[PDB]
């Protein structure tokens, strides 16, 4: 189909039924997939980043340079395939977007990178795509870069020329977005964390691959991006900078036949041209469910207020669930979130100002002040809100020091899951940054089934679509930890359970770590007394062990009360969209 009206959703790209789609879940099978894609090249790989780590290793452990994407890259490049990258250029962040351009130009001639913007702007360039040969596209939340790789044991420790390697995470690969940000990206093997006494943050995203029409969609994209880049600045005007061309005629892992359409967020500053088509199809995916949203989301920064916040996500969401108690539908919201926002903040001084102010703008959206999806959904129905909407977070434990530690697993992912029929997947939080086109650039995939299979819903008979049952299964699979059972998402016995884990778990882990947030702490001052105390886990590891067995899954509730006494908004000039 064509590219000269928009389509459904605002969208410059038509949904394309008979897609072969497969989804990922955490960087391993991604990262995997991407490395047997870029083996199989033939003519081009197109690649944008937000941060590209050039020596990151797609298969682990490394044993050798196979297997090293900049080592593959240039294999590649060798070969005669044309690599043109797209890396956001960030404000010296600690990216260092200037070390992989020249790392990535200096592997072979046959590879091409530009950089953007080149003005002092808030905004990035978001999107994580890489294309080969216009016919195969993985899309998601996962960057290829240091930290990112992971797998369902969520490892916190890695204890163990490469010959002998048996780290999963090398040198910068392995660290703590919270404990510290990453430094001296130049020394790539080196470590910045101490392995013997830090845990990792296990990482947690979800990504896809799609084939045929919708991976020509997402060349075309690229391209778009790629030849407005070209006229930015006069180095990349030069023939040395190809023009890039969308193949126009005849459009592999193991996937499924789906409808999907390619949505993006764009702006004049960031591409040719305007598009909110994924805040769209998120509204539209939002109001015409019927029986349940599945959130893993990075951020929840929603509930306009005309000013401050703009987008209307939070607001679909609150008139849907009002709209199911009217009519006395079983409906069910589950919002999957990190429990910390991912920068470097000593949680146990309160966080950083920016840690705080994304704290102000997450329980502005959750349940504080008149706009919040708790406040509104109480004034309708008072404490019943709890039988339709549940906010989680996930965390793991684990041995280091000869006693227990414990860390969130940090929830990187985009997705959104309907009815067991339909996903969203992509690289779009939940806020006004990359919902509204005007800011950060960004890219999703709407998948919807036209293959089903039988199922349950509250009881009854219900034909799920494949893809969406499978995805939503293994996300619960993992979260709740073998006789249980999975095939009815919304039933009053499934959605105890599910309450009763998350605050069972979160209970186990608050006795034995006192780990935060809390809503045990609920100021500034409550928290520094609070974390005064010596947890058990290193007070006494025998007694924390046999109580850590009690522990099912990675399932907590989110604490909507920490630090609930607190402004948390900074007094400073930084704008204050630079965080909604």
């Amino acid at each position: 189909r064509d590219f000269l009206q928009l389509h459904r959703h605002d969208s410059y790209a038509p949904p394309r039924p008979g897609t072969l789609a497969r989804w990922f879940v955490n960087g391993a099978g991604y990262f995997a997939a991407v490395a047997d894609a870029i083996l199989r090249a033939q003519e081009e790989i197109f690649i944008t980043d937000w941060w590209l780590s050039p020596e990151v290793y797609l298969k682990r452990p490394a044993h050798s340079d196979d297997w090293r994407l900049d080592i593959m890259l240039k294999r590649k490049a060798e070969e005669g395939v044309r690599v043109s990258i797209l890396l956001f250029k960030e404000v010296e962040l600690g990216i260092n977007s200037g070390y992989s351009k020249r790392a990535l130009m200096l592997l072979h001639p046959n590879i091409k990178v530009m950089r953007h913007p080149d003005q002092v702007t808030l905004w990035a360039h978001h999107e994580k795509l890489l294309v080969v040969d216009q016919v195969v596209a993985f899309l998601g939340g996962l960057d290829l870069a240091y930290g990112r790789w992971d797998d369902l044991h969520y490892r916190l420790t890695d204890l163990g020329d490469l010959s002998h390697n048996q780290f999963f995470w090398l040198g910068k690969d392995y660290s703590n977005l919270i404990t510290k940000d990453w430094v001296q990206l130049d020394r790539p093997f080196e470590d910045f964390i101490d392995r013997e006494t830090t845990p990792r943050m296990p990482w947690r995203d979800v990504g896809v691959v799609v084939h045929g029409l919708p991976a020509r969609d997402l060349a075309r994209h690229f391209i778009q991006r790629w030849n407005f880049t070209k006229t930015t600045k006069a180095k990349y005007k030069t023939p040395t900078y190809p023009y890039l061309l969308p193949k126009s005629t005849s459009t592999l892992p193991g996937g499924q036949c789906t409808t999907v359409q390619v949505l993006r967020s764009v702006d004049r500053w960031s591409a040719g041209t305007l598009e909110n088509s994924i805040l769209n199809a998120y509204l539209h995916t939002i109001r015409e469910s019927q029986h349940f949203l599945y959130i893993e989301n990075q951020f929840f920064i929603s509930c306009s207020d005309g000013r401050t916040v703009l987008n209307k996500v939070g607001d679909e969401i609150v008139d849907r669930i009002l709209k199911a108690h009217k009519q006395g539908w079983c409906y069910r919201v589950y919002v999957l979130l990190p429990l910390l926002p991912g920068f470097e903040g000593d949680i146990s001084t309160g966080g950083g100002n920016s840690i705080q102010a994304i704290l102000h703008f997450t329980y502005r959206t959750l349940c504080r002040g008149e706009y919040s999806i708790l406040h509104r959904l109480k004034a309708a129905m008072g404490t019943a809100w709890r039988d339709y909407i549940s906010i989680c977070g996930l965390r793991t434990h684990g041995e280091l020091g000869g006693h227990p530690v414990s860390e969130l697993i940090y929830i990187h992912s985009k997705v959104l899951i309907a009815d067991d029929r339909t996903v969203i997947i992509g690289s779009a939080n939940i806020n006004d940054r990359s919902l509204l086109g005007k800011r950060d650039s960004e890219l999703a995939v709407l998948i919807e089934d036209t293959e089903t299979e039988p199922s349950l819903m509250n009881g009854a008979e219900y034909q799920a679509g494949r893809f969406a049952l499978s995805l939503r299964k293994h996300c619960f699979g993992v979260i709740l930890g073998p006789d249980l059972d999975l095939r009815d998402p919304i039933c009053d016995d499934f959605f105890q359970l599910w309450q009763d884990m998350a605050e069972s778990n979160a209970n186990i882990y608050e006795q034995i770590f006192r780990c935060l947030p809390s809503n045990a702490t609920r100021s500034l001052r409550t928290l520094r007394e609070y974390v005064a105390v010596e947890p058990l886990a290193t007070v006494s590891p025998p007694l924390a062990r046999s109580e850590l067995t009690q522990v099912q899954g990675h399932l907590v509730h989110f604490p909507l009360k920490f630090l609930e006494d607190e402004s948390l908004l900074p007094p400073g000039m930084i704008p204050l969209e630079v965080w909604t």
